[PDB]
């Protein structure tokens, strides 16, 4: 009685033309901005003691930053990307969301890819927060501050200070210590109820809460994991986790290779591909044109 007809690609494709998939929840990782030349931090070989930190944690600690931010910046500053393209998978989120049948993406990441490949607000969950805004971190002021403000002042190596108030100005990412946004808390309980198809991109599901919104789901929507390694298992240890080769599989597909490529091939699958070559290559050469 499942709404795949089969555990493949293609079978992802045909339910997603199909009447029964109207609402589409994107759950995004590091994996979808390292072709973008975004490294994720947390992979090793892209993964310091120029800064003298009390302990390595500390640059990535809130309290930690309130008192000594300079560290954080000059790291900002080593980290700072040299460009901001969007990948494949990127602009094919853009594309569902033309099509009317992107519900959320949620995302790990902060480096504002979404918002530049056309996502709006509405349509993201920071879960890990963005450097697309920044803000005072005196409660009484929250003076916020937007991504050119915060470059110039990291470029400069001024340590970015309140115009209203002179303290601190933060990027809004979740540093250590910090909570997960309200919002994403709000709009999971309220969008995974509403959702046809997950399609979880360039996560390994080990980060949380993050991992745990795809249990989140209806028992029947299809889970579609487009990824490096298969990810999402329950662990033989520590164990809603994807089951996707047992006997008793029925709704999970696991499409192992560069995330670009799996996005590539679903959007071909769909009759997209002339439409996201277009999209891509016009957004980029205008992104190459920036004077
Ligand atoms: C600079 C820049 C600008 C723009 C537009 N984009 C980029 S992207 C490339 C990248 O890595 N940059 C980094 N700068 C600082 C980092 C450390 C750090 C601290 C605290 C929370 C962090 O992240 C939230 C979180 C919590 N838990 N998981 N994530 C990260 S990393 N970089
Ligand atoms: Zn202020």
């Amino acid at each position: 009685e499942r709404l795949l007809d089969e555990l493949t690609l293609e079978g992802v494709a045909r339910y997603m033309q199909s009447e029964r998939c109207r609402r589409v929840i994107c759950l995004v990782g590091a994996g979808i901005s390292t072709s973008a030349g975004i490294p994720d931090f947390r992979s090793p070989s892209t993964g310091l003691e120029k800064y003298h930190l009390p302990y390595p944690e500390a640059i990535f600690e809130i309290s930690y930053f309130k008192k000594h931010p300079e560290p954080f910046f000059a790291l900002a500053k080593e980290l700072y990307p040299g460009q901001f393209k969007p990948t494949i998978c990127h602009y094919f989120m853009r594309l569902l969301k033309d099509k009317g049948l992107l519900l959320r993406c949620y995302t790990q990441n902060i480096d504002t890819l979404e918002r530049i490949a056309g996502l709006e607000q509405e349509d993201l969950v920071e879960a890990h927060g963005t450097f697309y805004t920044s803000h005072c971190v005196s409660a009484s002021c929250r003076h916020e501050y937007p991504l050119s403000w915060m470059k110039e002042k990291i470029f400069s190596e001024v340590t970015p200070k309140c115009e209203d108030c002179q303290s601190l100005v933060k990027p809004d990412i979740v540093f250590f210590g910090e909570s997960l946004p309200a919002r994403f808390f709000s709009c999971m309980q309220s969008d995974f109820l509403k959702v046809d198809l997950l399609l979880v991109m360039g996560t390994s599901l080990q980060v949380q809460p993050f991992a745990s919104l795809i249990s989140k789901a209806p028992l029947s929507t299809p889970r579609l994991l487009i990824n490096k390694e298969k990810a999402g298992q329950s662990d033989p240890f520590l164990g809603g986790g994807m089951d996707f080769d047992s006997k008793k599989a029925y709704r999970d597909v696991a499409w192992l290779g560069e995330c670009d490529q799996g996005c590539l091939a679903l959007a071909e699958l769909l009759g997209w591909k002339k439409e996201l070559e277009d999209l891509v290559r016009r957004e980029h050469a205008s992104i190459d044109a920036q004077s």
